[PDB]
């Protein structure tokens, strides 16, 4: 469970926001992309896995699960590619709630930012620092550190 | 020291590679950008600080130190902006050695990847996972976790 991530794709301003959630902590990384292609998803996973110890990724949909390019990136980066079927039904609600929260924060910034990508990274910052009391950023580091030891 | 990062800008294929190094661990994040502007550097720092607890950044040059946009990003993200003057002269050598190493890895993968940005992220992955025996990725998490506790 320290190495389990879930992909999530949401839309805003006619643009695509690709999100990776560290399931145990709620910590996220995100990027704005023109469209969710296998290539874009593969590149995003490469970046993620160079930065955190990504053991398993639950893909956000069947197209990214099927994608040879995504499979190739998972092979390259040593990631077990899995489906994202909500066997525990609460998983749908959790992801939906996060997308709502993220969009709310995006709305709260951007009087401040010209470009959506800046607003999305501001939202990532606020989400990961928010105390709920530890933050998601604190939880992910503690979870992974405990695993190392 | 858990929160201290150093910026580093290096060049390859007529392109700019912007690197942030976590000084205590040797862990890095990097991106390819068309040119090192204040705007690009500011955005890079925003991304970094949303992902790791960035307390202090030693800027890579005087232009980024001076930049109002970089100063604004540091304000936004709660980062202390500092110079990168090598008061300890070994710091020059360390950064140069890292740039050499990074370019070497890029060369080793360059044929697997069409685009330089992909090769750079492969290099980030290899660098952060390399056992020296802990990896830089392991060291950064342990350093920050110990600071939290
Ligand atoms: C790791 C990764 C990211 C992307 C997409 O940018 N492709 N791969 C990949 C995967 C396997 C082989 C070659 C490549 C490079 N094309
Ligand atoms: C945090 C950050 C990154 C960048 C550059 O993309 N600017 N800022 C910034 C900083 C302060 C205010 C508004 C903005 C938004 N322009």
């Amino acid at each position: 469970s320290p190495g389990i991530w879930q992909l999530d794709c949401t839309h805003l301003e006619g643009k695509v926001i690709l999100v990776a959630v560290h399931v145990a902590s709620g910590y996220i990384e995100a990027e704005v992309i023109p469209a969710e292609t296998g290539q874009e998803t593969a590149y995003f996973l490469l970046k993620l896995a160079g930065r955190w110890p990504v053991k398993t990724v639950h893909t956000d949909n069947g197209s990214n699960f099927t994608s040879t390019t995504v499979k190739a990136a998972c092979w390259w980066a040593g990631i077990k590619q899995e489906d994202g079927i909500p066997y525990n039904p609460q998983s749908q609600g959790v992801i939906e709630s996060m997308n709502k929260e993220l969009k709310k924060i995006i709305g709260q910034v951007r009087d401040q930012a010209e470009h959506l990508k800046t607003a999305v990274q501001m939202a990532v910052f606020i989400h990961n620092h928010k105390r709920k009391g530890y933050s998601a950023g604190e939880r992910i580091v503690d979870i992974i550190a405990t695993d190392i030891q």
